[PDB]
């Protein structure tokens, strides 16, 4: 049962928590904008995160 | 000119890179729902990510 999918759900997991982690930092920043692209990015990230704990 | 900004172009930048990767490994595993997921979430990241180059 591949390393090849758990590496995937591995990948995918840490791009939820980078995009939740820039967000808060854009946040302090007052860069809001760019904010609100992150939020967007996060929330696709929970979204294909969660896509692979599924099917796998 | 602040560090905090800096860094964030850098976890943007990063965030660009992992999802193409992610995006690439997830062809390999013809796990082709979340490949459809991963390509939005890469193109998003480099919105993102040239969002964060302008500004900054």
């Amino acid at each position: 049962g591949t390393k090849q999918e758990k590496t995937a759900l591995n990948m995918a997991r840490h791009i939820r928590s980078q995009t939740l982690t820039l967000l808060e930092k854009l946040n302090e920043l007052d860069a809001d904008e760019q904010a609100d692209i992150c939020e967007s990015l996060h929330d696709h990230a929970d979204e294909l995160y969660r896509s692979c704990l599924a099917r796998f």
